[PDB]
């Protein structure tokens, strides 16, 4: 038979997602992060396995993927994805239990923009990746590792690009994502989603968003803000793509810059790269490369 979910054991309860029930599972020995899905949630197990087996795909920044399996208990199949474990869990979670250095927060933008330049890479040649758009990028989606930097997490709503064709791997619907995170050319529909570019450039918003909840923790002199999701200030929890639209597409407000992230050169960086994330016109925020670069060229001057 076979060597993966039948030797595995769970033991620890995480919590569920999208679709999908999360454990914290022991493999030869080893903790991993199981999530498993029942037989009529095939297409979304399918897809998210599809993911993270592109070839090229493995990279620091990106969830370690071990293996797709099936595993029947005797009564019903269940639908195994099977990656690597992470005690701290999501930034969203350690976000709210820590504050961190300036070297800190560094790492964790560093780390993120990093994954989120691999995704969006297309490599040429015999065993090329193709240029992947994530489409949910948020703080729950990106999990801390032990050494202190991320990696990018809940890749089953991600779409593939075919360079030669320019056509996307899939049929995409609209507004897919989480809608506090969605980009205003997704909240007002303006999205040209036949073209690719489109989609990146709705990734990085996100990431501006993300980069945002972690300089609110940055600590210097015991000052720091406290936890809060982007529009905390603006919509109900659980907000609807209508009262988000409202706020980001017609009132054109974005999440509040505090004046003390001008005191220090690390925060002043890290706020024009928010504002760059943030334009209107997705063709005029950066690119992940561009923000991978900057911050590398911070990291280097801090001595992280
Ligand atoms: C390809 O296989 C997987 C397996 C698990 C997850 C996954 C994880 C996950 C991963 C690693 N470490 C942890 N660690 C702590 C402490 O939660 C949690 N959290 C989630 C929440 C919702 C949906 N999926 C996930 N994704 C993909």
């Amino acid at each position: 038979g076979g060597t993966i979910a039948r030797t595995i054991v769970l033991q620890e309860s995480i919590g569920k997602g999208r679709f999908g029930e999360v454990w914290r599972g022991k493999w030869r020995g080893e903790e991993v992060a199981v999530k498993i899905f029942s037989s009529r949630e095939e297409r979304s197990w399918f897809r998210e396995a599809e993911i993270y087996q592109t070839v090229m795909l493995r990279h620091e920044n990106i969830l370690g993927f071990i293996a797709a399996d099936n595993k029947d208990n005797g009564t019903w199949t269940q639908l195994w994805l099977v990656s690597d474990y992470h005690e701290h869990g999501s930034l969203f979670d350690y976000l709210n239990r820590y504050t961190v250095t300036v070297e800190g927060m560094i790492k964790l933008a560093l780390s993120t923009a990093s994954g989120l330049a691999h995704l969006h890479m297309e490599i040429v040649g015999t065993q090329g990746k193709p240029a992947i758009a994530h489409r949910d990028l948020k703080s729950k989606n990106i999990l801390v590792k032990k050494n202190g930097t991320c990696c990018i997490a809940d890749l089953g709503l991600a779409v593939r690009h075919d360079s030669a064709t320019d056509t996307i791997d899939i049929a995409p619907n609209h507004r897919v994502g989480t809608k506090r995170y969605m980009a205003p050319e997704v909240l007002d529909d303006s999205i040209n989603m036949k073209h690719f570019e489109s989609f990146k450039r709705a990734d990085i918003y996100a990431m501006g968003l993300v980069f945002w909840e972690i300089a609110r923790r940055c600590s210097i002199g015991g000052i720091h803000e406290d936890y809060q999701l982007p529009y905390y200030d603006l919509v109900p929890s659980d907000p609807s793509v209508e009262e988000m639209r409202k706020v980001v597409c017609e009132q054109k407000l974005r999440p509040n810059i505090p004046n003390r992230w001008q005191s220090c050169e690390a925060l002043r960086v890290m706020a024009k790269i928010m504002r760059e994330c943030w334009y209107a016109n997705g063709a005029a925020r950066l690119t992940a490369l561009r923000i991978k670069k900057t911050l590398s060229q911070l990291s280097q001057q801090e001595g992280i």
